[PDB]
């Protein structure tokens, strides 16, 4: 498992790397920031890297991965957003998850 960002026209972009997933998680788009739930897809305190894309000049503030949250087997996504914002995931394959 891992964690990306990029931009494209439609704007900010977060690549996420699922290995070992087969249905989708669970997407909670709030007004603070975004919430990514894996069910068996616990990653490891070692690729819950976060991002610095600061001054980007995009919606997204910052990327933030995080392991445990108090839930056995289950992952958890943060990406804080700033202003009206709009969220697309996207699947180009089953394991490949994308947050425009």
């Amino acid at each position: 498992k891992d964690v990306r960002f990029e931009e494209s026209s439609s704007g900010g972009r977060i690549v996420m790397k699922l290995s070992g997933t087969s249905g989708w998680k669970v997407d909670r788009p709030d007004p603070r920031s975004a919430v990514l739930t894996l069910d068996n897809a616990r990653l490891p305190k070692k690729f819950e890297r976060s991002l610095d894309t600061s001054a980007l000049d995009t919606p997204v503030k910052m990327i933030s991965a995080f392991s445990v949250p108090g839930a056995g087997g289950k992952v958890r996504l943060v990406v804080a957003a700033d202003g009206a914002i709009e969220e697309k995931v996207s699947q180009s394959a089953g394991t490949l998850s994308w947050r425009l």
